[PDB]
């Protein structure tokens, strides 16, 4: 009958609540922000006003490293440990990496080969150094392999880095630390030919059992130039230590055989019953809610289950903490929950039918989706061609425009008013204003209007016929 | 016929408005603004540009009790003191703090061997009760919230109880700030504390009207300081004026009012159509009684309990305890606040005297049903959208920190009131496909069903009513 | 028949959008906004960072009057037309009961501004016009209408000297001689300027009220004028316009009483007659003030070069304000008056005659709009009145629910005040306004025109 299965339904919705709702704790959002804090909108130094997020030089980089940077992570009370804010515990020491290119790695046209000698392209794996550079010591000036340093790809903001590079492991003290900054400022260890440098470290505040991972980019592109970029990850590596942990463990066995029921009813449904069974819309809903939640109960088996460096770091605490494979998983783990949470919620529309009142309702969406499908096809046609023209007009200047993807959500924040038309005025005197005019206009004036339309044609049709009959 | 109905509601809702405009007095919003302003605005020292509202460590903290706190609280003209000239300070101030115990919380025996000290989040089952520093004083030993006369605060991490080490200061800056000094040498604030008050009230003489100001620092067991303040204006001595007694009679017809509609009502359900919460009006005009009597309740018990002035005056160097008339009146006033919405809003069942406002009202009340409809569904989606908005950015982006406020930051993107520069930056993919999923279904599908079912309404009512 | 009406219309209109454009540009903003940043935005000294838009206590005011206000105002290079004045409203002592339960520590009391309350009696060294109080016919002012409260014409005046070495002397020894007492209510300070460089008179006021709670709240005015002259041939130009102007004013005024004689019986059925004639009161009352000004503008230029009296020009100020405000409302009028001539086509009839159906049920409904509208505002009165200072009074509480049905919401101030009931009103309205209520209108719109496209088949 129709209870069981709204009983079922409300009860898995209880469990996934209550899984949200542990799966955020009390306020970590403070936890973050104070360490964000710190190490963003603190001044490089006194007398200057830049800081990290306002990076505009690789001497203000230089400016940060032994500035804020050292302030930020070494704190006071032999050999003492750090305390970021007499509760946040430094793991290990941080780590600095950065990654370069060849010299000559370009082609430069023989008309100029005597006024221009070197010239690095942008960075690829292709195009990377291998080689030692400069005062030939240590692991700062020598190429690691990324099997050798463990490390992984990042995606950055301009390209894809390899886990590979000249690396640093600093002290656990800053009078150390300094020194060898002090050292790798004298002999230059950025040049023009660098493309990315990397910055690591952790904290653990035993008071609420939450690990923190610290990851600072910083890029500097071939045209010139500095683009900061930074990444907070609380984690959770120790649960079972509290009774809300246990029944949090409960809570998500119950969910895993409630998946496992689901599937099984699915199964049985498509078997025989319905060869077809893909025409309903419920059922594909169905089926992506168990394909997302089987997807998260594998990542989350695959990530609780690999915590080894949690126990080497524990072996031995004068070493860097490998920490980054696990805040990547969480971070996709997260956006895994959310979108099934999401679609979970969803699916409570196939029980609200109580009455006739929303019976119409629902026969109008559904009637209506059809004839809504063929109008945004032209809708989207008309909105891609406008964010075209902008990409194509103003992508090299105005910088709300210069990607595609930007170019969209400019448009999608136009339709809301949260534009300034006076910086796409500036950067074109005609074919602004026209470009703007003319989206307002035909937005507001004729495509909203049509949605309209056929939704008011379809619930008159709809309500009419039911009054009729 | 209906106009001794008319003329009732006429006269009710002119002595309802004779009522809020008398308890609404001209002006006392620079009061309050001018006190938050010499409080909270001004630097903590001459060197650093640093305020109450930017405070930032436990330094900073201490930096403000002996810095401009003490310049706002104490003027020159043991000599009293007026804070601009007028207003005079009651009693001496007080300053309390609520720390947690050392092993409140279990450190993982991995790590058991780094980490001596744990302190847990503020809890009623988890504070300290035991003396530390130099046991000799008040500051120094636990104070139970009975023998405190306390009450609850209901912070923004937690809700702090009245109990606490508290100490009160002096009427004179000498003796202030050596207390405060004393207070910082023998280290005060340690890792466990996790809450602290200020509390003073000001009377101002020339208008009758007291101020009473509460500032709270948390500390949070992640490491921080989180500010707020608090600002609000009384009245204790009522009966001064004319217009004093004027509004004392306003308010005895407003009860002499209640009463006669909460008896017609009584007698209306008593026999005579029984079971008739079928009508909109009836249903009105029972929550407008019983939230009006609510209110006559809450102003009898908060005019009559006011002991704690009486005491305070024959003792004028002890501390003014002013806090639950406050939060009465803070209670008070958006019961009254309500009751006035309401009884605006009932004015509705009034206006029907030609053929049009009575085709309007017609065509606003048949809809009423499929609006409410539509909300439901319209309402499930936004709630889901709200949780999928918390679980994304819930915590990097401070719009989303918590689920309410993620209601009302989704509620302010229709207004387009947001960033886009935080909400693209903490998460590049699924970030902008929530924003852009939720404009075009929010603007370009709901609100234009909900024009079509108010269109097909209005429409239909109207031709059956001209056919029939 | 039309063609004549239309042609001169079109002629008006014409001659209107040149009037409007020798206005538009005159370029007296800039000069009176460059102006005002002399005044309200360099420090009041070298080591504070206050200024007059930010003035907080007495002592700010004794260092602005003895510092920017000074070095300003005698050095873009303007010359004083006169001899500044300063003027002070005060109350008097024992203005208001102190309750007797807490009388033994409070000797004296100051109530807020009013006639009833305001002091008269000489105070302080009785030497000469600055201790001693004077009424307002002496002084030939009127109310202001302040921010706390409308304040008269009277109280106790000085006027400052030419040279600064006098006016500094002046002012040191008003403040040695304590003059802002706790009695203390108001200060007007007023001059004029002529900044010879460009040729724009301006007048100035300055306004610090003292609030009965303590502190300060300043406001300022800066009006500009001009004393035209036949200089040029664009000014011969432009009076010729003001000639053609009172000419069709005058042609228009005369055939509408005709019109209005030959059909006296019903004359505000239709709609275009009653802005026709709400056009023309509003063009005869902007040429009556236009007129006085450039009658009384030969008086001004006798204080230019030398004159130690005070020439009080407030009038001059208050009525150019009118004007450009009057004619704001005029040209949106006679932009309105176009729409009657656009009715060529038979679409232009059935959307003219949707509109002019539907008008009682847009005025029925917009009575029930306005309603709950005044009932929302007054519950944010109530609930955020002592706050937030975009409620402090009714009419800031009406107009900043009118900015949030446009988007402009602020949201911070609202959830600080009070963390309940805040955002359950921000969210109540913004649902009930933005979904329900305003949909209503178009709905009534909406049934009107299909009724009268229905008529056309049946006809
Ligand atoms: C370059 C570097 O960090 N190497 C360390 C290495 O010492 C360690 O034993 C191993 C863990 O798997 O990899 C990592
Ligand atoms: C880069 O290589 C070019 C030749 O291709 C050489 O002239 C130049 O000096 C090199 N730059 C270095 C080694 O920094
Ligand atoms: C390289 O290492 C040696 C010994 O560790 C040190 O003396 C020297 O300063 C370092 N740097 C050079 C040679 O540039
Ligand atoms: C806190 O308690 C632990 C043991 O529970 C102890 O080792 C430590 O010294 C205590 N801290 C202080 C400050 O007394
Ligand atoms: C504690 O005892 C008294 C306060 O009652 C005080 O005189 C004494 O100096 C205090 N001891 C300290 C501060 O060490
Ligand atoms: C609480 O109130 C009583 C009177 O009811 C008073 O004697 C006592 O001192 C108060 N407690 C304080 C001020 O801590
Ligand atoms: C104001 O009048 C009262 C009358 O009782 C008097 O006591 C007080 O001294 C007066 N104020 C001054 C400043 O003299
Ligand atoms: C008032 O008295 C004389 C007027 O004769 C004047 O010169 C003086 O400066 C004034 N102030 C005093 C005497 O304090
Ligand atoms: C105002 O004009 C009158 C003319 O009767 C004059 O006596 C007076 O001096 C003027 N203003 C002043 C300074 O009182
Ligand atoms: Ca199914
Ligand atoms: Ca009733």
């Amino acid at each position: 009958s129709v209870l069981r299965e709204l009983v079922t339904y409300l009860l898995f919705l209880i469990v996934l609540c209550i899984l949200t709702y542990g799966m955020m704790s009390s306020n970590v959002y403070y936890y973050t922000r104070m360490m964000s804090q710190l190490f963003l909108d603190t001044p490089v130094s006194k007398t200057e006003k830049t800081n990290f997020k306002t990076l505009s030089s690789m001497e203000d980089f230089w400016k940060f490293t032994e500035g804020s940077l050292l302030d930020g992570l070494y704190w006071k009370m032999a050999d003492n440990r750090s305390f970021i804010f007499y509760e946040n515990l430094l793991l290990g020491v941080p780590r600095i990496r950065q990654l370069r290119v060849r010299n000559g790695s370009c082609s430069i046209p023989q008309d100029l080969r005597d006024e221009i000698k070197e010239c690095y392209d942008v960075y690829s794996v292709s195009s990377e150094d291998r080689a030692p550079f400069g005062p030939r010591n240590g692991t700062a000036w020598i190429y690691t392999s990324e099997k050798d340093l463990n490390g992984s790809s990042h995606w950055g903001i301009i390209a894809t880095y390899s886990g590979a590079g000249y690396y640093l492991d600093l002290s656990r003290t800053r009078e150390e630390t300094a020194a060898q900054v002090a050292s790798l400022k004298k002999n230059v260890w950025l040049d023009r030919g660098t493309r990315a440098t990397f910055i690591d470290f952790s904290v653990y505040n035993a008071n609420i059992n939450l690990f923190c991972v610290v990851r600072l980019l910083v890029e500097f592109p071939a045209t010139g130039g500095v683009i900061p970029s930074w990444q907070f990850q609380p984690l959770k590596l120790i649960r079972y230590v509290t009774t809300f942990d246990f029944f949090l463990a409960a809570c998500e066995i119950i969910f895993c055989f409630f998946i496992f029921y689901y599937v099984v009813e699915e199964i049985l449904e498509i078997r025989i019953h319905k060869l077809h069974y893909f025409r309903s819309f419920w059922n594909c809903l169905d089926v992506v809610i168990v394909v997302l939640s089987v997807v998260a109960i594998g990542i989350n088996i695959y990530r609780t289950s690999n915590v080894e460096v949690l126990l080497q770091f524990l072996e031995d605490q004068n070493t860097f903490p490998n920490f980054e494979h696990l805040a990547y998983w969480q971070i996709q783990f997260n956006n895994i929950a959310a979108v099934t949470v999401f679609f979970v919620w969803i699916k409570l529309f196939k029980f609200i039918n109580f009455n006739r009142t929303m019976s119409q309702l629902s026969t109008t969406m559904s009637r209506c989706a059809k004839d809504l499908f063929g109008f945004a096809i032209m809708f989207f046609i008309i909105f891609l061609a406008y964010a075209q023209l902008a990409y194509l007009v103003f992508g090299t200047q105005v910088d709300d425009f210069s990607t595609f993807q930007e170019c969209i959500f400019t448009q999608f924040r136009i339709i809301l008013g949260d534009i300034n038309f006076a910086e796409i005025e500036e950067a074109n005197r005609v074919l602004g204003p026209i470009y703007f005019t003319t989206f307002v206009f035909f937005m507001f004036f004729i495509l909203l209007n049509m949605f309209l339309a056929i939704i008011n044609d379809t619930y008159s049709e709809v309500k009419s016929d039911l009054a009729q009959q």
